[PDB]
């Protein structure tokens, strides 16, 4: 995504002021086309009122501009954007926590599957390759950034995520439904086959591996759930009527009428509404928070970088069960072997952050 | 339901604008009958004011139209729709997560119940058939889309979800209460009977199966809970008084009075209120979000497709414990057997999504 | 409670319109006495203004009616009802999920406590009778609907929930505090006594039973917590001042003044305020949502039917560990023994609900 | 706290009306001193305007009173009280659920630690005494009601929560940080020492005890977390500026100006503002909800009664592992030994609460 | 952070009034520079209007000041600050609960890893040193207060958190991604190596240690998640446009116009706006709640004191597995050996807090 966490660590003077100058993933990149439509529809109405209309027709238009200005109220639109965006953002973070990480299975496979030989090394690599394949097959079904990377099953085989003997089995299992559950069943049968040859010692270690598989299966079941059960379409169509009804009234009610007749509220002619345009960046920009996060697996600048994460999870999983299985650093006494009060040193810029120990608020 | 997740992946120009043109499951299909009642009651009042009423009676009506326009305020109605719909939508997603999925039991039954013979294959099919039957009997009690598919117990037997010898036992258990708990007790006794014949090796594998049964029993207990304990009727009757009190005031307060008397606020006669009708699509359409989601197991276009999901869960469960029990693809070295840095390839349209690795915000 | 889930399954025309006509548990049964107080205090003021007051006193009253009409504003009252009712309803559903269900213990006791003889059958009935007694003793402490059914310990013994030999032990345990924890300790010692005679095979099955006891103990600890720690009284007294301050201003500010003096806002005399009474059904009815749900174990029409649920949990628990212990239907091949694509049939009214399988949004 | 759950069980007429008459823990006991400051500052301004000021100075004051009345608006203050109190109340209930209860450890220690002799009885009393001591040492650090009961370690020894041989060990462990974690480490080593002498049979029962210890350790870690990480001080200082800015404007803007000049809005002189004082009970009373719950372990009338709960948890824990270890009532056939349909009897006042069994909404 | 929990324990008179006088971490330290910009831009406009502008130009400016005063409305800005700060604060507390604590692993390592000799003591110190190193490597990636303490890997070795033989292994593991997962894999292999030499007795104790490792791995995975997936930048840029659009209108609309022309609303010249400046402390100060909590690991006065917590977790973990392994106080009969009703004594200031036991609300 767009990470600006380093910029906003402290509350300086230009903390949020400098974030308005950024372009990538900003409000300006989203509202670029909607602004020029709103400018062009605004000044077309103003040039008709200032050049084209006759005197009897300008009086007819000024009664229309005072009628539209009454319904152009800001308060009830801010309600329905507030409860809708709070629904989208709560669904947004819940889909990030549903993205499966191999690291809980990675710890147990790398220690409880014995064997330093060729067959035991091959057994640990195949277990973790199924756990990655059970995650690639659910991300390519829900993320357009992954589906363009893997458009077919042949692209999965060419990437090494599925050997060609597995694809021959994967096609013979004739099922019309989605097949993301299949590598998470091959994980269960290979782990039990590992137990029956003595690669796992006890049943408690086998059940501990199978419990972390079903955690990863429930993670993939949530991503299938948020993708299939969208936000209700009637509740998306409400909040986009109310935003477009507000901006329809502001095309007519926020014109600059002729001050020589001196209507109440239009005493000054300024040729460009500064504060009406700033409400367009406010209200339409707070709708673009909903348009960008309603599917966080697309190709926006703030959607999830899932193509990166597949490349991370493949490299890390095949490194911890292959190059780190029973390969430990040599045990040695640390620096605090005889010191019961360890005091790690401070640098110069951090030495004012030495706080006394918090004993409790009652002291 | 109605899935539009593919349309709203990116934040383009016509992202939410194109969703207003869709018909199925939209605001127009719900508000079709309420709109024509509101049009017919509106213009009946206008034709009486413009044709039927005398001059002394029009003056009596104009004082009524200015009285009703004061109570036709929009702000406090938007409060009580906001907190009510946020209750319905939070209950809406919590009932989707209560729909039981067999896949956690499906992994453990397909690996820990040994036997490739006829009796062991028959034992795994009967365990998963009880877990599906314990879900069909709770969905036909809470979903009108399932009850019309299975109106009696005889339809369950004809669908193969219950053998006729089981229905003879299911009727002899004389109980006045709902009997969805019975197949989840038959699962427990058959799994212990499987252990005593040596089909399950250790007690830890038996307890791991029985823990995933009680998870599925707690899933069925929530669907029984949301169906029995509705949203409070006094709290549904409040939010439908406040919407109908608003539209009652807008039938009289939003008339176009005679501009020749020039009341403040009614200076223009336009013969059709454009912005009053757009508030009808806003407020009554944001009540139809509550009317459609208050029971998401009915037959609306956005209620849950549970008839599909029974057909999925029956086909997948009897495929993973029958055709996939100890039927593995042949183990083979993958492409990254000697490469400690796996780099899966990118397509042409995805090659700009190569990001450097996120090391942390402090770097 | 009042279940109307069958009525609101679909979004028809008269979906929420027909719910206003229902009486039981409605807004009309709650606001019956408060409405007649508000009518009688309203028209008493109006008859004094129209018959009793002199001309100099009516002028003094009209300045009071314009003063009270300024403070009779609707917006800030709707805030504090919104956040207060959202607190009550979140506490309301959290107390339903704290009501203990025996069904998770019922599965494990009915399969892991061996013995088809007289002593083993008596052992399973006593385990489940303690789990029901540990729930009756916490419901009679928190629910007035249960305490009127069981006013003393003698009513518990006459209902068969406690044998007279257990009450002799239950009184000798001299403790001033509440004794709902005692049957959940007798469950632990009887389950360990069952293990030492060989009725439970392994320690893993014993710990699986004891884990589901402590789940039920934590359920009873929440019901003790919500009953002892109420909503703060200062926060209940705020929201009932603001509702009564609003209705105090509407008794004077919403009078119909004399239109012959033509005050701004009171141009019409109508003898009965229609929209002021509809705000009484709105605001006072949205306070009755809080008055009814602040203790959902009382005797309102929408409080929890806990007297029913004790009769269910006693009949079901003593049926699954007695008549269903190792009493299985005969294993038999189902209809889909040779069909790898099960297609359960559809009825006539459900045949349009055949959907193609959802493969994912990217397809 | 103040428990009024018995009063508000039903929705009668005077349900919330009678709660305004209560004194203890009410809005009147909190706002007693702030009201007399607000009365004395109000009528001091009024007596200066009515007696002290000259004619040219009263005209200068009336322009100030109309200026302050414009900023005395109620709507934006109600926002920031609503989101702040909803933060406090969500943190309030989360600290009650963090208060550790011994009852989950109490079940497992009372059954799995064998021995009816003197040493086995002494072993169970010492395990539960560490679990109470690990809770007293965290409550005296976070609760001022407990710290005044136990000001030093010597008061803990005199209360019998720590034997003098344990305090000699508790002081030799030289650590500057808070030492609430020490009795939860002594519990782990004594439970393993119990296993190695044969007092606990299997490792599964030992791990089941140690899992319920770490649950209680995570409960004490939350109370340390809510006490150390307060609500942000900048977010407390915002909501108390906005309340005091509102009441500063109401000291001048809500004066009764002279009606002989007849300003718009001040047409009547009434000598005491009734509705301005009722907004003081509303807004300042809804700030006292935040002032009382921001530390629920203090000595307010609605803070948590934790001194009571230590006396409960000490008496109950040493009663269930001492007088109830393997002391069971005699097993006997209950009343429903031969009746498969148990029907417990109803009293006279409860016989109308016989409901038919809820089969599901689709029936 | 800034802990004021001792001050606000009771609801006294000056409870929240005294918090405005505090400087550290307050609203005044954050708004110090933004206030002087707002003062200097305000009085520059006022001195131009009072000294520089001509008579025809002052009339042109007064029409601009009445135009800007209409858009300077407070209500819709308070919506979008309310939903944005409620998002930040919910993410704020969720990152505190993601900070890993060693104390759950600390209990199990200190009891289940046998051996009082030199090798067994060295084995327990190395297990807990990996669990601290797996937390330092994730905090130095997300916290600028920790990264300035440990700028490189060489500072980790000099602090004794990593022996130089481990850094030689830590560099040979060639991976471009972040390496916080590596010490949580070394923990798994050393714990299994401990089992194979007989330092851990059974597999159930080994799986209990490995389950508490993966809990700590999921804690570190959340801190990596909140740091990488920020609040959406478009949703931060909306709420800072709306605050700055409000203050732009208040620089012109809140001027004091000339009262000799007597515009409606500007009847009095007061030379300094008191209530406009108090809205600056309100609105801009309620934006500084968001600016300070959006990254709670920085160096603000209310960000998390994580440098302290590393020094605590290092001292406590190496004290409980070294000086407290099987070092128990001597078992002895407590004071309540023969008293079945323990009554711990009360002090003088706490003796009025003797409450009778809460039996339940129905009594
Ligand atoms: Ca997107
Ligand atoms: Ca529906
Ligand atoms: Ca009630
Ligand atoms: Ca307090
Ligand atoms: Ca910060």
């Amino acid at each position: 995504t767009v990470t600006y966490t380093n910029r906003v660590a402290d509350a300086r003077l230009g903390t949020f002021s400098q974030l308005l100058l950024q372009w990538k993933g900003s409000i300006y990149k989203l509202l670029y086309s909607e602004f020029l439509i709103f400018i062009s529809l605004y000044f077309a109405i103003s040039l008709v009122y200032r050049l084209i209309l006759s005197e009897s027709q300008r009086l007819m238009f000024e009664k229309l501009a005072l009628y539209c200005n009454s319904y152009a109220e800001l308060i009830p639109v801010s309600f329905v954007l507030g409860f809708y965006v709070s629904l989208v953002v709560s669904r947004w973070w819940a889909q990030y926590e549903s993205i499966p990480w191999p690291d809980r299975i990675m710890n147990l496979v790398s220690c409880n599957v014995d064997g330093e030989d060729e067959y035991g090394r091959l057994l640990r690599r195949t277990l973790m390759r199924y756990s990655n394949l059970c995650s690639v097959l659910i991300l390519r079904s829900v993320s357009t950034a992954v589906y363009k990377r893997f458009p077919s099953m042949e692209h999965v085989v060419r990437a090494g995520l599925m050997t060609p003997e597995e694809h021959k089995k994967f096609e013979s299992l004739n099922s019309p439904h989605n097949k993301f559950w299949i590598p998470c069943v091959w994980f269960s049968n290979l782990a039990v086959k590992a137990r029956n040859e003595g690669r796992i010692r006890d049943s408690v270690l086998l059940q501990g591996i199978l419990n972390e598989l079903n955690t990863l299966r429930s993670q993939c079941g949530r991503l299938y759930g948020y993708d299939w059960i969208s936000i209700p379409l009637v509740y998306t169509q409400v909040v986009t009527v109310a935003v477009y009804s507000f901006f329809l009234a502001c095309l007519i009610g926020r014109q600059f009428l002729d001050p020589e007749k001196a209507y109440p509220g239009h005493e000054l002619d300024l040729f460009v509404p500064v504060f009406t345009f700033l409400q367009f960046f406010f209200y339409a920009g707070w709708l673009k928070v909903a348009e960008q996060l309603i599917n966080p697996f697309g190709e926006d600048d703030d959607d999830f970088e899932t193509n990166w994460l597949i490349d991370r999870n493949l490299q890390v999983s095949l490194m911890a069960v292959d190059e780190m299985h029973q390969d430990l650093p040599i045990l040695e006494k640390d620096l605090y072997w005889n010191e019961p009060d360890p005091q790690p040193p401070y640098t110069a810029a951090t030495a004012e952050y030495k706080r006394p120990s918090f004993l409790g608020s009652t002291f």
